[PDB]
């Protein structure tokens, strides 16, 4: 499949200048670094993931099964994996003693983007489990027959899988959306820290499945 | 341990084709009450078969068999837990049972929603084990030395707690499995588990049906 091979050298390439913008995120929130540009640091960090996303949109138009099941991934991120990623709610959790302290007027609306977050999350999963049953119902209707001798529900089941590639884009929209909105919510330096936590976690994540 | 488990599970699956086809030829045939409930127990007594080899696997390497990377892609698309959610295999035959009584119909869907409530408390404790990773994992990659200690001995032993979720997830199958057997006639029964053993052998084509997409 030639577009799943473009993928996975540009997320090989993807992964290498992410690292280089995470050893830049920790060097910065160490030196002189001006506001302005820890600005710029922290806007090329989110450009960096907007980049994934859209390398995500065309492998989605590829192979969407291949990009939801994950085996691009590590078997550490396919345990925490939601519709080809992390869940950005999660992700929140995860770094959100690391932006403290916050005002707490900032902490109320990383909660109020958090919930907002967790139910359009919820409510993907759910149109991702109503295409699961009309798949299942498709399955079984071929599956009690058992027999090519009468026509089957291959075609109706390609088409199910292909419907995969909408969610995917959504989820990834909502992943960015709430980049964009925690930009705005900090200050930069805050962005800075949060950035920073979340690459090296997502970093560390991928080299554990090594550790057990 | 994984090695063998994955040799009894290739065996497994060569044994469940035959008492799927056997039960397929019964169901055509004019079997009797007695030999139609020996081979519905047969059927019920492979399954518990398959929640035991899962169990010895799960104490080699619990991380690789809640994984399913024993299994296909697309029941990997599908998993909770190991494995499938009862609750939704219920769904899924339930069009094939029928005709049911108003009382079968209702028992059914009691146990379909009693599974569904165990199904969903075992998610959430999936899921706190999980934050209690994640936020193990995010103190060691702040610090990011190998000059200071790490926590892959707490990592490494609460990800050992999913043997436990595991066991129970099996548990709630065998559970539903032995519960439908009552609430069912035979015959029922039969049935049931002849569209539940069609279901799985089919839904693992679907990789290989959507490898083979026009592109
Ligand atoms: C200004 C940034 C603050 C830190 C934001 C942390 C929570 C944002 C969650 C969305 C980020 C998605 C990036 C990972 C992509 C994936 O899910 O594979
Ligand atoms: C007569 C009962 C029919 C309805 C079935 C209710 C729950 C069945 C649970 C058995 C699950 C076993 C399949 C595991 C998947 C696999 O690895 O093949």
């Amino acid at each position: 499949n030639t577009g799943i091979a473009s993928f996975e050298m540009e997320y090989s390439h993807w992964l290498q200048e992410q690292s280089r913008r995470v050893s830049e995120l920790r060097t910065a929130l160490q030196s002189h670094i001006s506001d302005i540009e820890l600005k710029m640091l922290v806007e090329s960090c989110l450009n960096h993931y907007a980049n994934l996303f859209q390398m995500k949109s065309d492998a989605a138009k590829a192979d969407v099964f291949y990009l939801i099941s994950g085996m691009w991934r590590t078997s550490t991120e396919r345990f925490f994996q939601w519709i080809g990623g992390f869940r950005p709610s999660e992700l929140l959790n995860v770094v959100m003693p690391y932006l403290q302290p916050l005002t707490d007027q900032q902490i109320l609306e990383v909660r109020n983007l958090q919930q907002s977050s967790q139910q359009a999350e919820d409510a993907l999963s759910q149109g991702i489990d109503k295409l699961q049953q009309s798949l299942a119902e498709s399955i079984v209707i071929d599956a009690v027959i058992e027999s090519t001798h009468y026509p089957t529900h291959m075609a109706a089941a390609i088409e199910n899988l292909q419907a995969l590639e909408g969610f995917v884009n959504q989820a990834d929209h909502l992943r960015q959306q709430t980049l964009q909105q925690m930009a705005k919510i900090l200050t930069t330096r805050q962005s800075a820290r949060g950035l920073l936590a979340l690459g090296e976690y997502l970093h560390r994540l991928r080299a554990l499945s090594s550790l057990w």
